[PDB]
């Protein structure tokens, strides 16, 4: 697609007419379990200029979701510190402390968390009908109610929770961050919560999937592909996969985001095409900027740091 | 490794003293657990020379293992058809009907059955400790208890207790047969059982793991070392690891082995690399035939059919 | 090409005014040549189920032709056995006999033949007037005379002439089927032969040549991109050399195809593009089926086996 | 190289009987050209607590060479302040200015230079006598005295000077720090000045030159086997080639670094492979540490973070 | 972009207003340095049937330009000896006389140079303000003025100047060639310079840049798209970098060719993409005529030897 | 292998006791049949300073073998110009009249001819008893006798027989050249024949065929590899092939050479490796040169063709 054509691009909404009868259900079943949240401070890192703490919470099915909050040393009032919370890319995991010391240096609190299941300390509890692909983006794909992105959004939505119970954080001032899956959580947590007040996703995946799969797009967009090979290659249930893919498609997301968000996209990946986080961006409902990166593709971006913290300041 | 090296190379057992103590306490739970087996007959398939069953049958966590049992048509006396139990490959199935006919228009029952979790119907309800790398060689990785392949390795003599509860089968005529993690699967049916005549494994994954990962094997292999890049890059904790995987080794299955045992090998195979197949194949205890495939890998192998028919009705 | 697009497309015939004058005049030369037919009964084979015969017969300038005749067991009544031709891939041969075993469990017969020249016992004994690329689709390539393809089309025609010059054998009940080369063969054998009923390519080569050499199709079409590279860089025979190709074409051959055809497409398919067999799927003069496979390319499809199977279960 | 083996090679040094006297002359060449240093702060970086300032100081020749130096935020007492000096990959430059944050708040200061001519605002005035390979690894390479890393060598010692000029820096606690190019220049910087109390080579390129071209390493080290190729096809001129490099190789240098090390060495590199980082180290001086990191090739490790500031905190 | 539309396509000129001042302001400064042409004989070079030049000329700022000069042996008139110029590929140099002896065994004279700062001996003495990517694209990039290509297309003119100066040569018999760079280095001879009467370049590079670049044109275009990745990822100096391109563009230069052209263009060319050729090509100002080579990409074009030979013979 | 090891490998020869005596016969038969060669001037060809004819012979088996016959242009006196006979690579062909114009400028005749088959207008006539992999390489490869490259090397030393038909050539100095495929077979007809005087092989192939083939060469030896692969899996005839290979051995070939001999040999060749190339140097009989190209592989070696005309110079 070239460029002013997908600045336009905006295509109509999947969801389902039943989407927020679906999902308050799913965050009924969250109401009802406690957090229960362990949090045990390291004192052997050697960064000293933060506090680290160790950081457990329970999902709304029990499982146990490992992360890492950090803050400035020193004594903070009730409600004054802002609270970056940090989702991380497919298989990736909590990584380590001193990553979050850019947002720790700039007044903030911050909190990186696990995925279940993924290439961390945390498993996933969930049961599921049938087998998969290898990987998570399969599972339970025939029916909403028990794709592995469920108890994952509502695991991310508990984050903010846990968040809003230290008495040190504004919960007036939180910000939702991630790369590539990350970015797709950041969108998810944006629009199924009303507590955050930015968004700030990378090149975000879980977008379009309709789109993505269908232009061959790289990474796990192909376990859905993988897929069809193996349980369905005459392409019969592609209507029940595509509806269950419709209630966690940030692109829906979008429409109920009233956050301030800044997005960066890439107009050579390969892995989340530009037309995708397009699709998304051109539907979301608050104040909105965009950086566009047009000789980059699904990496790192040493540079968006900068721009990410000229955003915070202003608006945070 | 040449080939005259190969023929000579057989490593030290890594089993630890409690081997067989673990599997037995496996079994013994294995033992109170009701194979609660269905059979449902397929009606209008092509072949009518066969009759087909869709099959499922109960794992000892009470996962449902899904298979095709398929014998020729007609009237059969009590214990008289010959059995092949067929494993299936990595991220697999138990594929289609039509691929047992060659074993029972040689007057054979034969059974395909689902690896739990895996590409088919049949899910994985077992619960680990900690998250892994995509695919299912990691999971629960750091102790055998709770390690994703004892349970599967149950499920494989479980299937052995479904073709022996079948009056038309002849228990004593049972033959394990399967391709890479098939062959790895069909090694461990005849090393932790005794009721198997005949083993027929194909470039056997599963054996020889520590020598696997570290001559850089392709395929599932790489799992284990991408455990190690994202839970332990100074490898603290490779002991454990290992001796995890000394439980399910081929190697140390191969050593348990009564069963005749016709292997193949392909010299060119870089995703089981053939010193690892060697390794398990110069342990086996009991009488043995090599097929040497020079210039093939990881990759079908249509002659080889023939060379397992032959040996099917000379031994079995 | 996208899909709505591929279903309705439907290309300008290449067929030259004299098409059927030039195979009527390549038919006598068939017609001149008898076959001497050598037939020699298998011994010692593992699947005592069938009998298997091994085969040569002459092509029409001389070639012994090799194959596997296969039957079910025991005796048969004049007439009174379907039977199912079968031609094989590009560069491969008449494979081994275990794999006519299916149609003779449905009670038929079937027959596997070597293309001349490739990679089995059947040599090939035309000569060319110039030499050409490595391979077999250049030889000759500026005569249709003198064309590779000719002489291969003549013994795929006389393999019918074997099968009913057999007893046991119900001309009436004729099959031909292959993938990719040996779809293009059985679409040339129901195109240029009024005695097969059925026709089953799967992805057929030899279909659409100027189009599969100008999108730059993988695999062998590559051979015409290099004979002109070799022998007319400017493309100053292009015309003669199409010319040459158009009497060869399975879109030309379609045309006058009457029997059912069952064709399978594969929609991801670099070898042979699928809007090129299209071409020929949409100018099949009869009653016609077609399967699109959606995620796979130029590769095996166990699922079709079983469709292959029921259509000929249904209309043999 | 197997592990034990590689972990004792130390092959032997090339340095020429010249090696210091070459230097001598370099460096009291450089000591005739002031460093004309201009500092301004930045204003407008969003951090705040840091102070960051943009940096120009002239190299031997008069090459302006930029750089970012980065204090926490504040006035600080005279010689108070550590110092980490980074130095770059092949091809990059100085960075961002938030890359530094983490050295600042241990309490440091920091400061990253580009290397003359890659990809940042610093040119490159030296002349050289030939033209060469894309790159700049061939520049210069049949004289010792006219080679790229000569006034590169000086540029980076010439850092050292920068820092010390700063009233705030403690000139006793100076650390030098990079990663491949990097490594290789923390190396020369610490081997021909007595100033750096530290040195933290990441998977360090310029080691062993004759053997990293030979085992043919990917990566820069191609453009030296390229010069022959274009050159010197049949290596009449590579005992002068060799020897002009020896002046400049990590190896030969290492034995002449007293300050403490801690070096990172990845496996499975082969763009600066493990032998060549290995002799190196083994020809160090002083003392010394080394971390093995098994899975990990030419990447980043962030892993590896955290161990260098445990490493800065016990000894810096 | 398919054949009858490339053929056709006429992009608009991208040429400033000041094109023309700007090339006469860098000959004016070119015309005052002499050019200080010496020459050499070559002692026994085995052809005996050729006159073996070894020879220098000054570039328009000092930097001595190596060529090898080719003529008929013995003696010749003054004003005798047609004389054709040829340039070299990106990152090659002047060659071997041997490569010349075609054009002077047609009773020619020859000259093939170093550009500056590549694979020869010729070194590069322009100072540039910054850094830069491996290779010489993006060498002073942000200036007309300081453009790596300024210096270069001076030297290329002041060979004509050498051959020119040479007693035996004709100065009105003057042609200039070259593939890829070369090409490009020949329009631009062709179209600053009066002189040259024919023009032969073959698949040109520094063509449209523009279009160049956004197709990801492969080799050394490359180098262009690095440039803003490393200095300028959000394109906000995109105007400045294809405008000071603007000024070498072979499309710009060759509406200002008046001589008569002979161009190969090959169509599966990824390095010099056939619209760009294309391009250059339909604003060509005097006559010309093309070679369409469908099936050649960047590469050996023995055919096209003979047919540059008959534009020669014909016209020359 | 090691430099320092490939120069003095020297393996054990596999020609069998019969190696003369297949020659010997082979040689009278070719020896009994006259060349019938027609020889035609061509016109309106560029060049002017050489005489170009097209040539054409009978093989031995009545192939029209067509070339490339050059001199200097006018009469010459008989017996008088030394001569170059040209032998081309794999799938090539005699190439274009103008590559031959260096010869002819050194005061020689040069004849470049076709391999049969190849990819110029000269076929093959010989009959094989089977089939074969896509090429030449594997045709008639089960027995000596119909083996592809006895027909070819007997067309190689009718070369000679034509050349010194030509009243104008002095047959007491003839140069046999080539690269590749065509330095094989100029090992050959150095080693068949006795009349020439030098020997210019450029990295042959068809050396030492079963060390080839066992350390995976790529180009044409993998065609031996495929043989295997569909003929004979388990290589249960592989001693028959290597001995039908033996006869064709250019290391088998070199034992006879008695002619003066320069040998190219590329050290990074992945196609004719270079201990295949050593073996056969270093079984050389008479007087011998090599030039290594240290960094080359199976390329252009611009620089090699001054080294050969010094070569002719100083032997011819
Ligand atoms: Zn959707
Ligand atoms: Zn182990
Ligand atoms: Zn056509
Ligand atoms: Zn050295
Ligand atoms: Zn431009
Ligand atoms: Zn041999």
């Amino acid at each position: 697609m070239p460029l002013s054509q997908l600045q336009d691009y905006k295509p109509e909404l999947t969801n389902e007419t039943d989407f927020d009868l679906f999902w308050d259900n799913a965050k009924a079943l969250s109401n009802q379990k406690p957090l229960h949240a362990q949090v045990n401070l390291v004192q052997d890192y050697p960064l000293k200029s933060i506090s680290i703490y160790d950081v457990v919470y329970d999902g709304a099915d029990g499982t146990p979701i490992h992360g890492w909050y950090v803050t400035p040393k020193g004594e903070h009032q009730p409600g004054s510190l802002p609270v970056l919370v940090k989702y991380h890319g497919y298989s990736g995991n909590r990584g380590y402390p001193n990553e979050l010391l850019q947002w720790a240096s700039m007044g903030m609190a911050a909190l990186a968390i696990d995925v279940r299941g993924q290439g961390g300390v945390t498993p996933d509890r969930a049961e599921y009908p049938q087998g998969g692909i290898p990987g998570w983006m399969t599972l339970g794909i025939l029916d909403p109610a028990s794709y592995y992105y469920k108890q994952v959004y509502l695991d991310c939505i508990r984050a903010l929770d846990f968040v809003c119970s230290r008495e040190e954080v504004d919960a007036s001032r939180i910000a939702v961050y991630g790369g590539s899956q990350g970015g797709g959580l950041a969108l998810a947590a944006a629009g199924l919560d009303s507590r955050p007040k930015l968004a700030l996703p990378v090149f975000p995946f879980l977008c379009h999937f309709r789109r993505s799969v269908e232009i061959h797009a790289s990474g796990p967009y192909v376990e859905i592909k993988n897929w069809f090979r193996r349980y369905d290659p005459e392409h019969r249930q592609e209507e029940q996969v595509y509806r269950t893919l419709s209630y966690f498609d940030g692109m829906n997301m979008a429409s109920r985001i009233k956050a301030r968000t800044l997005m960066a996209i890439t107009l050579q990946d390969i892995t989340c095409p530009p037309s995708t986080c397009f699709a998304a961006y051109n539907h979301l409902a608050g104040p909105k900027e965009v950086r566009l990166y047009h000789d980059y593709g699904h990496e790192g971006l040493p540079f968006h740091e900068e721009a990410m913290m000229r955003f915070i300041e202003a608006y945070l």
